[PDB]
């Protein structure tokens, strides 16, 4: 494995995938993680895709981790007697819970859940918020609603609603059924749609168990607004860009993305950019100069991960849709005001021995050439806290658990390693270092740098650091 990026960039597979070797060419190409979408596909493919990645993980013998993302609640509205009506902008329309088929004045909603709770003057959004409707007063039945916007309304479009915030548990029947089979097949990491609460997180977390990791999915300005708290319940952040978009003024999203990296790396939980990164490769073998330039935003502000879906799930050319996205990514990390540029967002350590012991490695890193940190860890949440500084030298991180490992692919700039506990620091340090030639990371003659915990037991917070040299293996 080579470190040409420290950017992760996880990549969707889906129908265009169709290789045991396929996986092979993407993770090839510096694809770090790999992504199950299960609002398409059939278990078979899932489990089939699943094992291809699991042969190449073995083969290459590096930890690459697996994402499975459920679809989440999906709300569309009812059917209608015409099919299609043609609503007409500034005319009052209502939607009932009885399957009254439409007629330009009255369409079901299946789901009442929606109905309750919405108060007057509070938008309603369908068709992927190409019409806007306005709620001019409610009853228990039905919702009576005036046109802000008008078209076209064909049956069971689907709806959106940005200022409520819905009693609804953001696992649906079908989301259960997809959490026991991803838990069953092994998968890492769980990506939960529909996060409005800060609780939501828990009932998920609660089924997941210590199997696999979750990773909150920011949709809904309710989520946003409350993102501190997600983020502190979640083990990482993935932003949904897109699906935002619907829900917010378009102008406001770089800026909501912005913020949100800045929670997740004060907290250091991994975050992801997704959504719309590359779509032009999905016909095209070149990407448009305005979508390198979304990219690089995402890579600059420091953001942990960055995810690809139709470019390599479902497209013409989806090999080069990875080597494109590490290209910009490398050119980001090249540019000499990025490594500057982190250095705001950095946030002051507290006053910790986890925090000052990677303070201190900053110092150490500016008087020697540290080719690799080398924190040592079972748990990975140490080499959660090394990432958080992003340090320019890359993350060597070595691991008694392949669960962590794979988790761990995720993480800004780590690089992660497996092999048997030994045990003890003063001991490891030949092991530490040898792994780094095995790993080819260090040339004989670099500087590098251990951490681990202190007992090497469960007390917290690996607070010791040591130099070596790699003196000449004559």
């Amino acid at each position: 494995m080579t470190a040409d990026k420290k950017a992760k960039i996880l990549a969707t597979l889906g129908p265009a995938t169709r290789s045991r070797d396929d996986i092979r060419a993407l993770v090839e190409a510096g694809a770090n993680l790999l992504r199950l979408n299960f609002s398409h596909g059939d278990y078979a493919d899932h489990a089939q895709r699943f094992a291809w990645v699991r042969e190449v993980e073995a083969e290459l013998n590096y930890p690459i981790g697996v994402l499975m993302d459920l679809q989440g609640p999906k709300l569309r509205v009812g059917r209608f007697a015409a099919g299609a009506v043609q609503l007409q902008r500034g005319q009052t329309f209502t939607l009932d819970l009885s399957d009254a088929p439409g007629d330009e004045r009255r369409v079901n909603l299946p789901h009442p859940e929606i109905i309750h709770a919405l108060e007057p003057g509070m938008s309603l959004l369908l068709d992927d918020g190409k019409i806007r409707l306005e709620v001019v007063n409610c009853h228990s039945d039905a919702i009576e609603t005036r046109v802000a916007v008008g078209g076209e309304l064909s049956d069971r479009k689907g709806v959106n609603v940005p200022e409520a915030v819905l009693q609804l548990s953001p696992l649906t029947d079908k989301d259960r059924r997809d959490l026991a089979f991803g838990l069953e097949l092994g998968v890492d990491w769980v990506a939960l749609s529909f996060v409005q609460r800060p609780e939501d997180i828990d009932e998920a977390r609660g089924l997941i168990g210590d199997k696999a990791f979750l990773m909150a999915k920011i949709e809904k300005p309710s989520a946003v607004s409350a993102i501190e708290a997600i983020a502190e319940r979640a083990d990482a952040i993935m932003v949904a860009r897109g699906d935002l978009g619907v829900e917010v003024p378009a102008e406001s999203v770089p800026g909501i993305q912005k913020r949100i990296v800045q929670v997740c790396r004060q907290l250091g939980k991994p975050v992801v950019v997704a959504t719309q990164m590359l779509e032009s490769m999905r016909f095209s073998p070149a990407p448009t100069r305005a979508e390198v330039t979304d990219v690089a935003t995402a890579v600059g502000a420091g953001a942990d991960a960055v995810m690809l879906s139709a470019e390599t799930a479902s497209g013409q050319y989806p090999r080069e849709a990875v080597e494109m996205m590490a290209k910009i990514v490398r050119q980001v990390e090249a540019e000499p005001d990025y490594h500057v540029q982190l250095e705001v967002n950095r946030p002051q350590p507290d006053a910790t021995v986890s925090d000052a012991i990677s303070c201190a490695i900053r110092r150490v890193s500016r008087i020697l050439p540290v080719a690799v940190l080398v924190n040592y860890t079972e748990s990975g949440n140490s080499t959660l806290r090394a990432a958080r500084e992003r340090p320019k030298a890359p993350i060597l991180s070595l691991t008694p658990n392949l669960r962590t490992a794979r988790r761990l692919t995720v993480a800004w700039g780590v690089y992660s390693v497996v092999n048997e506990q030994l045990a003890h620091v003063d001991e490891i340090c030949s092991t530490a270092l040898d792994i780094a030639l095995a790993q080819r990371m260090a040339r004989r003659g670099d500087t590098v740098v251990v951490t681990a915990g202190v007992p090497f037991g469960r007390p917290g917070s690996t607070n010791m650091l040591r130099i070596e040299t790699v003196a000449p293996p004559l």
